[PDB]
């Protein structure tokens, strides 16, 4: 019964840890031995670790239980362990492909976090809110670089990116510091008010509204943001947050009705582009997209909205920042932490690593948390700490059956004793 | 005697102002009218220049005297008036040519900042030290990029970049925070102590200083820098400021004579690629490269200087971030929007990265840009006393009945319609 937690090594851009310090003092007093694998790459510094018991050690071959964030090299896995990291082989995915059979050649038992669910579906294991924190640290520090390319200087410009911050709490102090001069009047006049728009109820949206809240912002409804949108005041900052009720309506009777919408998603349609796009500033997207969910955005709604020395803004929507997907059509490339911003113009076309030119700006990052990777990895580490213990627990050499699992860490096994379970059976199929 | 500041528009990132509110407070009280073009890309606002005095006002075909930063476009030159900025045309540069004739077809008298200067040769009118402020931010941020990229996360990836910051104080803030960080430890060991090396009598050079003296800093000489470059402190960054005595040294003797070096630098050479520059882990450069001085680093330097979970660094060596012909390996520039370039053991420079084996390169044209309300209050004072009798200039009257001083008489480029003896030369060389 011994712990490692491994050291990652998929991209540079990996800070995060499976499990914090306080987590690792809390196993250490059920009597378990973890074992902390050295890493300059890690956020928090591996004398912490060791201060909550854990050992520094490179050769991790004593543990029976491997716990990383991303997947592992083929070559650094070890035969006949229980592993657990994010595998991205749910649909059979061809680069990690290469990786699932050395994990069936190692015999070696898989754990995926993104198949741990409860018994209602939600899954149990996850970052929380800090996608859209990190999201709206970004799109503001996008939109002080647009606009200075549309030719206007606004406190937006005095915001870094998420990564350029020790952790949230000084993220926040500079979010208010720009907000000061907001509420001071430093905005340029002829850009007009700046409306947000806020989407889905995940943790991410609550997460990019904590961050939102710091600035001089007045919330309003979304059937008031088309009189904020032209007499709104300066000195502030305007939010809104969308519901499903504001704009789905059904294709037959454009009426909303909860119940049917859920279950029958098919049936209904947005008026997002008509009644809120054509006055929303900056559009943050959390919707979490379900099968035949009407889209918020089409190609056809970005070309309605694509059409001396204080120049108005060219169009209304500025930016659009996606913290969870599908919603958006036009938004089909993603971006990394390294180039955070791409431009979709008229032409239909994407320029990359650009904040220039006459289109809207966009940011789609798959890794949001690693740009605060203390604060997330707290949060993960609290999420996946009570199955920890039934996980040090298992055998890789014994049969999934005789283990002594939980629904939710049984479930998620992907790899067991060499073979496939039933139920991931079909990833052979599929290529 | 009308007086207006004309927008800036040659760059996105050009948020400077010729003239501060505090000076146009100034010129206001003695009686002068001063015309505010509105300009929403200016870091200080147009209602600041309001409460000084000045009038927002798109048309400044009233004025005779504009004063702007940089070049204006060639569309926009009003004729028979009198302009302020930088030309950039002393050297026949190409793209200024197109703008050089339509100035004098518009009859237009030109001052230009840089050439004006003092008895002994100094520039009388620039940004100061905040070049220096700025380039040191860029390279911490810089260093905590590259360093991450070599797999080592530093509080150095928590400062920013300087335009990213209100002012020097929020970044002097951020600074002191990450130096914090590295005093508690959580600089990782692996990388072993890191040297910084400051060149330079400037005023750049002592702006970048300042911001290393917010970190937890211990100033070593530069014959030290060997001894603690391996059992430094990790809790603490080590600086030296590289003098003239320190690295040149004669051919002949190996002796350093100040007088004669002055007189004869070609008679010295620098053994910096030896004795510093093995233990430096950050050059900052601001040495003004004159036209016989010996280089700091040469390519054949930078080949010998070029050669598991806590991974050491590959060479010493990590970034060089230049503030002011010294480095010759730095054979291009970099820009704000992509501030960092590798150059790799190959002599092939990979612009905007900061991966590979190669050396960390920064060099930016304009550096005060990234703080414009301090650079706009250092440049403004420098100009306070000479606007003046800018104003009182008339671009019609001859350059000889103008009462001008010796500081800015010779630094009319174009005066009336052709120009002068001293500029004379310039249409010749195209
Ligand atoms: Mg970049």
């Amino acid at each position: 019964a011994v712990l490692a937690v491994r050291r990652e090594d998929v991209n540079a851009w990996e800070r995060r840890a499976p499990l914090a310090p306080k987590h690792i003092k809390g196993i250490t007093n059920l009597g378990y031995k973890v074992l902390i694998q050295p890493s300059n790459r890690r956020a928090i510094h591996d004398k912490d670790y060791v201060k909550a018991g854990g050992i520094l050690q490179e050769d991790i071959s004593e543990a029976c239980l491997i716990l990383g964030v991303k997947r592992p090299p083929a070559a650094a896995l070890m035969s006949r362990k229980t592993y657990a990291f994010f595998s991205h082989t749910i649909k059979a995915q061809e680069a990690n492909m290469g990786l699932l059979d050395e994990i069936l050649k190692q015999e070696i038992r898989l754990i995926d976090y993104e198949k741990m669910v409860d018994h209602r579906g939600v899954r149990v294991v996850a970052f929380g809110q800090w996608a859209g924190v990190a999201g709206m640290i970004n799109i503001l520090h996008g939109m002080g670089l647009r606009l200075l390319a549309l030719g206007h200087h606004t406190p937006f410009m005095h915001i870094g990116m998420a990564h350029n911050y020790r952790n949230s709490s000084q993220a926040v102090q500079a979010v208010r510091d720009a907000g000061y001069e907001i509420s001071l009047g430093l905005m340029p006049k002829s850009i007009g008010p700046l409306t947000f728009v806020f989407t889905g109820t995940g943790n991410v949206s609550k997460g990019a509204q904590a961050i939102f809240n710091e600035l001089p912002c007045e919330y309003v409804e979304p059937h008031e943001l088309k009189e904020v949108s032209q007499t709104g005041d300066l000195r502030k900052v305007y939010g809104t947050v969308l519901s499903r009720h504001h704009h789905l309506v059904r294709k037959t009777d454009a009426v909303y009705d909860p119940a049917e919408y859920d279950k029958h998603p098919e049936r209904y349609i947005s008026r997002f582009n008509t009644d809120i796009a054509p006055y929303t500033t900056c559009l943050i997207n959390g919707i979490y997209w379900a099968a035949n969910t009407p889209r918020l955005l089409t190609r056809q709604d970005a070309q309605s909205l694509l059409a001396e020395g204080c120049p108005a803004l060219p169009h209304k929507l500025v930016a659009i920042c996606d913290i969870s997907g599908g919603s958006i059509e036009f938004m089909t490339e993603c971006t990394t932490i390294e180039h955070p911003f791409c431009m979709y113009d008229a032409d239909q076309h994407i320029i990359h690593d650009s904040v220039e030119g006459s289109g809207i700006l966009m940011c789609s990052i798959d890794n949001l948390p690693a740009q605060l990777p203390i604060e997330a990895t707290e949060c993960f580490g609290d999420m996946l700490y009570p199955y920890v213990e039934e996980m040090i627990l298992s055998d890789a050499t014994q049969p999934l059956e005789s283990q002594n699992f939980s629904p939710v860490v049984r479930d998620a096994v992907i790899t067991s004793n060499g073979t496939l379970p039933d139920k991931y059976k079909y990833i052979q199929t599929l290529r």
